[PDB]
């Protein structure tokens, strides 16, 4: 059998952390050897390829770790000539690395990551990292959508057996659930958008920088992924209406401290939107939305009805819908989008999926 | 790589009738062999192992034919001359095929079923199947549960990288799910149990006789499963409590039809209780739970709330919660539990997931 393979992991700032935590105390029948842990600069290479010597203590391991980080050109290099089958774990969000998954995977190198850009920036980046040429390695990236949830999983395959989707829409965002969740309720609030927002990033459920957030760039970009699965050709990111919720004018407001005392000057719609949506008997939702048929993405506030699952979400978790050919009766799918085990899961079951094909 | 691998296929009736119709249709990059398909009597053996050149209407090649179905204790001891690896469908459910799977793992052959019974029987039979055994064969049974939907799977997964399902619940039968969806609704119904019962039957959602769908025997099967994977020992379906939803008394009936003339006599019974759904705001539903802390396994009545996600299922959807050590918040997949493509879907996804391993 095949119990050898090598693993390289880029990236220990959360989810990679626990990628790692995970990867190690993985009682499991196949060997999987981390090979190399390099983060920022301080990396832990093994020269020598043979599992290393950090146990469960990479953090001052690889701290202390006198070790310069190698450099990417370098380190595709490095790999073309490794032990048994090898892996890449890109643990970053950083769109400078997936740039070049097209060179890590060109030479044989595998990868499971949970960094969207190269499967939501390019189009014909898209269209090679998923050609039948058997000499090339795997790319999964369950934990890019679904998280820990098996979304991608999920689609793949029923797709293969030859069913056809036609729509999905979901919660794909942890933040603007969470804020929308709580801005727009069925008890009926009238809570200002701005302060919402606020207490979000005071909790930290929004990205250093809320905007990063509220742009809808995120959705739009895991929309295309899945739109792209589905059988969509969507050209990118931004190649459909994605409704932002950054104040026209406020999309540079000095810092981003500097963002959250003005924001507040922009209330008056979303409020009178919010209340305008009491009237129909509807709840406010950030949702993603693909319609293969007309080929149509979009995403942006989708108004709901109370008995509406999706106006019964709690804490930050993300729901998607399938409807397809066989399942009429759209198959309904929702858990913890966002997490740091829950997200590292997803990562580690990736990899899995992948020793068990090399 | 590995784009040879060979397939058996054991019933054809129905969910093995699209299991087949989709395993040819089903373009993908790895390559398929069906070297055998053998229904009752009339089969279709390749004894060169070469494929089955027939292509569509395939039925009309496994009627019209000639070559007696070899036996099971001569087929195990045959399909090993197999060139490449084997594998199993048995689109079938009888416990008598199924008390051979490990007579089939043991000697290197991989399966891929629908079938809930040797997953079912006793703690004995399982573990020689789930052994990792070298040589075995694989054991992937992902339609047993939910059909297509990724339970299974999704579970062996979490788990793989270190989760610890605390708490899985869920509504296990397609049959019971739909009964229950149309006999406790939101809006106080009126609809009389066996009268959803009959409709049920008339429409061929039951058994010819619905008995053998009240008894609770399939979700206590679905669940011993899950169970087992979850990480309880159970030693049988029977081994903890499950209410048959079918009277004491009309349990003895002999006349399939006696029993539904009678069954409107017990309909108060569960209608009370369905009034006592006035408790706040409640449906009535029939589910499968497997507590993992308490080792507490049992199947029958659960009442529920009607913001509860549960008390809004439509058609004869199944859906399990699954609430874990990283799970806190519980995962909950729903969506077609069967349905003849949805389940072979299941099938062929699980047959592929073994290919990709030979
Ligand atoms: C891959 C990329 C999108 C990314 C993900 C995460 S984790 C992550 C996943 C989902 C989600 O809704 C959010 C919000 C808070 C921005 C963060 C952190 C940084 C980051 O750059
Ligand atoms: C494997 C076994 C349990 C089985 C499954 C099916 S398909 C199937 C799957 C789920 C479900 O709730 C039901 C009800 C109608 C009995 C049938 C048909 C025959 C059969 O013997």
């Amino acid at each position: 059998s095949t119990k050898v393979v090598n693993v390289a992991v880029i990236g220990a700032g959360v989810v990679g952390s626990a990628f790692l935590d995970q990867l190690l105390a993985m009682k499991s029948t196949i060997t999987y050897n981390l090979v190399l842990l390099a983060e920022a600069e301080r990396s832990l290479i093994s020269k020598d390829f043979s599992p290393l010597n950090v146990g469960s203590d990479w953090k001052a391991a690889l701290a202390a770790s006198t070790t310069k980080t190698l450099p990417l050109d370098d380190l595709i290099a490095h790999l073309k000539t490794s032990p048994k089958p090898v892996i890449l774990v890109d643990n970053t969000s950083s769109a400078y690395i997936a740039g070049f998954y097209t060179k890590f995977v060109e030479n044989g190198i595998s990868i499971a990551t949970p960094n969207k850009k190269a499967f939501s920036s390019d189009l014909a980046t898209w269209k090679a990292l998923f050609s039948n040429k058997p000499t090339n390695g795997f790319v999964y990236h369950e934990a890019t959508v679904g998280a820990g949830l098996p979304i991608i999983s999920f689609l793949r395959e029923i797709i293969q057996t030859g069913d056809e989707v036609e729509k999905i829409e979901g919660i794909f965002s942890g933040t603007l659930s969470y804020i929308f969740n709580e801005f727009s309720t069925s008890q009926a609030n009238d809570v200002k958008f701005s302060d919402v927002v606020k207490v979000a990033k005071k909790l930290g459920y929004t990205e250093p920088d809320p905007r990063d957030d509220l742009n809808g760039l995120d959705v739009a970009r895991k929309v295309t992924i899945v739109g792209r699965i589905s059988g969509v050709e969507v050209e990118s990111p931004t190649s459909f209406p994605v409704q932002s919720l950054i104040p026209k004018p406020l999309e540079s407001v000095k810092s981003a401290d500097e963002f959250l005392e003005k924001l507040s000057d922009y209330d008056k719609d979303l409020t009178q939107l919010k209340k305008e949506a009491a009237t129909e008997n509807k709840v406010l939702r950030f949702i993603g939305k693909v319609d293969v048929a007309t080929k149509s993405v979009s995403v942006g506030i989708e108004k709901y009805d109370y008995s509406h699952p999706f106006a019964s979400l709690k804490g930050s978790d993300n729901v998607i819908s399938i409807k397809t050919k066989r399942y009429t009766n759209p198959v309904v799918i929702q858990g913890a989008g966002a997490g740091a085990a829950v997200t590292a899961a997803g990562v580690l079951g990736d990899v899995i999926k992948i020793a068990q094909r090399l």
